Formats: C-alpha cells, sequence, structure tokens
C-alpha cells in the first residue's frame, strides 16, 4: 500500500571545448510518490 | 500506507574550457511525496 | 500513514577554466512531505 | 501520521580559474513537512 | 529575422464537486522564442 | 534580429466545492527569450 | 539585437468551498531575456 | 543590444470560504534580464 518514485541525473567534464558559446540551461523534473485510498 | 520520492543530480568538473561564453543557469526540480486519505 | 520526498545536489570543482565569462547563477527546488486526512 | 523532508547541497572548490569573470549567486529552495486533518 | 512563441492556458471553475478526492497538480510547459547565427 | 516569448495563464474560481479534499499545487513554467551571434 | 520574455498569471476568487480542505500552494516560474554576443 | 523580462501575478478576493482549512503559501519566481558580451 505505497507508492515510490526517483530520478537520477549526472553531467560529466562539461563545458570544456575552446572559442566558442556554451550556455548552459537546467530543465524541468517532476516526481510524483504517493498513495491515495477513498472511504 | 505511505509514498516517498527521492531526486538526485551532480555535476562533474564543470565549466573548464578556455577563451569561451560559459554562462550557468539552474533548472527546476519538485518532488512530491504524500499520503491522503477521505473519510 | 505517512509521506517523505528528499533531494540531494552536487557540484565538483565548478568554474575553472581560464581568460573567460563564468558566472554561475543557482535554479529553483521545492520538495514536499505530508500526510493529509479528511474526517 | 506525519511528514517529513530534507534537500542536501554542496560545493567542492568553486571558483578556481584565473583571469576571468567567475560571479556566484545562490537559488531558491523550499522543504515543505507537515501533516494536517480536518474534523 | 525573429523567432517568436507563445503559450496560453486557461481553467473554469474546477473542483465544484462534492464529497470526493480532487488534487490538482500544475503541469511542464516550455517556451522556446530566439534568433542565431553564425559567424 | 531578435527573439521573444510570453506566457500567460489564468483560473476561474478553483476549489468552490463543498465537503471535499480541495489540494492545489502549482506546475512549473520556463520561457526563453534570446537574440545569440558567434563572431 | 535583443530578447524579451513575459510571464502573466492570475486567479479568480480561489477557495470559496465550505466544510473542506482547501491548501494553497505557489509553483515555479523562470523567465530569461538576454542578448548574447561572441568576438 | 539588450534584454528584458517581465513577470505579473495577482489574485482576487482569495480565502472566502467558511469552516474549512485554507492556508495560502506563496511560490518561486525568477526573471533573467541581462546582456552579455565576451572581447
Amino acid at each position: 500500500s505505497y507508492g515510490s518514485s526517483s530520478q537520477s541525473s549526472s553531467y560529466g567534464q562539461p563545458q570544456s571545448g575552446s572559442y566558442s558559446q556554451q550556455p548552459s540551461y537546467g530543465g524541468q523534473q517532476q516526481s510524483y510518490g504517493q498513495q491515495q485510498s477513498y472511504n
């Protein structure tokens, strides 16, 4: 009688190039873990 | 009768390039862990 | 009859490049851990 | 009959580059841990 | 020489039922509007 | 030589039901409006 | 040579029901408006 | 050669119900407006 969720993200040595435009923007993550009961 | 959620994020040696534009912006994360009951 | 949530974030040796623009801005994180009951 | 939340953040040797702009701005974190009951 | 994007969302009289579980969670939206040029 | 983005959201008379669980949680929105050039 | 972004949100007469649980939590919004150039 | 961002939020007659739990929590908003140049 339970719910569970998990998210994992990782980056390795990002932005190592030279003479260039390397802007970085994070994204969106949503994790839902729940148990619901009615009456 | 429970709910659980977990999120993990990691970065390794970011922004090591030279002579470049390397701006960094964080993103959005939402974690929901709950148990609900009605009556 | 409980809810739980956890978030973990880490950075390793960030901003080590030379002769460059390396601005850093934090992001947004929201963690919800709760138990609700009606009547 | 309880709710719990936890957030952990860490940084390792940040801002070690030379001859560069390395401004640092913190982000936003919100943790909610509560138990609610009606009637 | 331009890019444009727009998103619109609306809800009308939501959650009006009685004696029920009506939890509401928002979703994710991403809008990109930009112009890029190389050399 | 420009980029533009816009997002609009609206709610009308939300949470008007009786004898019920009507929790409300906001979602995530990301708008990007920018112009980039290289050399 | 410019970037622009805008976000608008509105709520009308929220939480008007009786004898119920009507908790309200705000969400996350991120707006980026910028112009970048390299060399 | 400029960047601009704007966010607007409004609420109308919130929390008008009777005999109920109507807790209110604000959310998170981030606005970025800037112009960057390298060399």
